[PDB]
């Protein structure tokens, strides 16, 4: 479906450290990030999205409109400027972040009460699965 609204709890997280390493996140912060519980909160109204990723320590919040490029500064992650764009490819929500890192972005598949997320950077893919709370 195209409705991603909800509070989403992580169930699976494959190659998180490889994806973070591809982004040049410090080895110490990677250490901590792998241990934290991650909660993904999505507020969606039409083409307007507010996405909030929260853990004990760090937060990552982004707002966007589908189909409208936006400048992004990944202040709480790898601290880079990217030109981001989120679009629908069928019922897959696709984000491309143009900038230094090649093949950067993410894709979201919503299937019932499950959310599949694939984060890409360079040649690394992190695959995550969330269940709706
Ligand atoms: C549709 C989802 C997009 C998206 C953008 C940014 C991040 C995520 C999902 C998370 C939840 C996978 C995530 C986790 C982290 N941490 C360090 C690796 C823990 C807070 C940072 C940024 C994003």
């Amino acid at each position: 479906t195209r409705d991603a609204n909800g509070t989403w709890e992580m169930e699976s997280n494959e190659n998180f450290e490889g994806w973070m390493k591809a982004l040049d996140i410090d080895f110490a912060l990677r250490k901590i990030a792998v241990r934290l519980t991650l909660t993904l909160v999505i507020d969606q109204d039409g083409d307007n999205f507010k996405t909030k990723c929260t853990s004990t320590f760090y937060n990552y919040d982004v707002d966007f409109t589908v189909g409208v490029e936006f400048d992004e500064y990944t202040k709480s992650l790898d601290n880079r400027h990217v030109k981001a764009l989120v679009t629908w490819e069928g019922d897959v929500l696709v984000c491309v972040q143009k900038g230094e890192k090649e093949n950067r972005g993410w894709k979201k598949w919503i299937e019932g009460d499950k959310l599949y997320l694939e984060l890409t950077c360079g040649d690394q893919v992190c695959r995550q699965v969330f269940k709706k709370k």
